[PDB]
């Protein structure tokens, strides 16, 4: 046994709050771990049309970076959306991350830029069912934001997960604010010196939607991470559908990975 | 006891929010009965913050509008835990019509006599300067101190003590702080009479394990503002919703086919 330290990052609309089983097991388990909330995710105090600028959204986590202490090194673990942010941190503390792991996260690279994956990502979001847009600037020019709906989230997201999981996430969903992919590239921004530097694990976990693993295989090739695993059975949320499954192959990661 | 659809309405405590109910709101949903579980001001993902809502009557708007807006023929049971027994009891005395009947769960429940000053007054001795609990002084230490922030420990010993272990690590990821409301203030906003408030049919359910509102506290409030009703729920702590959803939710549904 080694006591690790677990830093975990929700992807769009969620926070903190949804890792709840894997904090209890990591807990359990005698681990460090901490879930943060990103801008105006979970509980953070900042609301949607206060963070437009990308940077805000990850604010939460480089500043927890920058805190940690010395020796200190953490597996970071990033989920979908949550790619992007555990990128930049790598990029910018590279020598304070053991290793990073990807869950089913947009993981970009020099050969796959931020437009790419946030496009395709976005892709089976927007417009779904019941979500919707706020146009902060005009009816005429992009949305501002992008609000997940209630049965987007029981069919598309939720689908695998407990009902009271469902009904959580009814609960917690905040707005995400629609950043441009610009904006996004020109803050994270990856070099082999350092964002390659850092041990990276990509876990696949999609269930019946070849287009959607397609789209992971694809960056998976043109950003080959240090090593592919995979967990079966789950939706769009692992931590809630497949808890044990997720915590297991997070503590074989970190035992393995030193 | 034929099944008939009715509409249960959740209000949390200090510093929780809609989000304690889940597991209650899933059997409600899942059996067929509507629910509606409230983020009062500065909880939940409201976007208030504690300091933004020195008011009373701010951090309870969002319950009075949500009553407000209850289309005029429907009513509701109406279910308050602990501090959110103050919320639902100005409900009460506001829209008494509305409410089928009104349930306090280790509820503060002051009545047309006991002012909430009162109960207020005990329901703080037993949060401030508990375990790892803190104040702020927002307003330096010439004024009282601005807001409670629940300490992890005060709430795995005194709140979540006999919950799963997820439902505290949830917790701890989601409380928020309590800005320390004036009992003067609160009691000038909590006005109830036995004309309006005391028309509307009440229920008490007491947790036999709580270990933050002790059975002493409970039992009192009982005996000065007499419920139509007490129910138990053996092996709960504090967090009712948390430690014992099933039977809460069974015990709801039955308190509302009695006082339908
Ligand atoms: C417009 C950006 C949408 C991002 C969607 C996430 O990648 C997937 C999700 O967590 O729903
Ligand atoms: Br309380």
């Amino acid at each position: 046994f080694v006591k690790k330290h677990f830093v975990l990052v929700h992807t769009a609309f969620h926070g903190a709050w949804c890792w709840y089983k894997i904090v209890a097991l990591m807990r359990s388990s005698g681990h460090n771990v901490t879930a943060l909330d990103l801008g105006a995710s979970g509980i953070n105090p900042k609301q949607a049309l206060q963070i437009p600028n990308f940077s805000d959204y990850l604010s939460p986590l480089m500043e927890f970076m920058a805190s940690l202490p010395a020796n200190e090194k953490i597996i970071l673990v990033g989920h979908a959306l949550g790619g992007l942010a555990i990128s930049k941190a790598m990029e910018t503390f590279p020598e304070k991350i053991s290793v990073a792991v990807f869950l089913s996260g947009l993981m970009p690279g020099p050969n796959i830029d931020a437009t790419t994956v946030c496009t395709k990502a976005g892709s089976a979001v927007l417009g779904q069912l019941d979500n919707c847009v706020t146009y902060e600037n005009g009816p005429t020019n992009p949305p501002t934001t992008l609000i997940a709906g209630p049965k987007f989230l029981a069919t598309n997201v939720y689908h695998l997960s407990p009902i009271e999981d469902l009904a959580l996430a009814t609960a917690l969903v905040r707005p995400l604010y629609l950043y441009l992919a610009e904006d996004i590239s020109k803050e994270v921004v990856l070099s082999s010196k350092r964002y390659g530097s850092v041990k990276r694990v990509f876990i696949v976990a999609t269930e019946n939607d070849a287009l959607k693993k397609e789209f992971l295989k694809l960056m998976i090739e043109k950003n080959p991470p240090d090593e592919v695993k995979e967990i079966e059975g789950s939706d769009h949320v692992t931590m809630m559908s497949k808890p044990q499954q997720l915590f297991t192959t997070l503590l074989s990661i970190a035992n393995k990975y030193k």
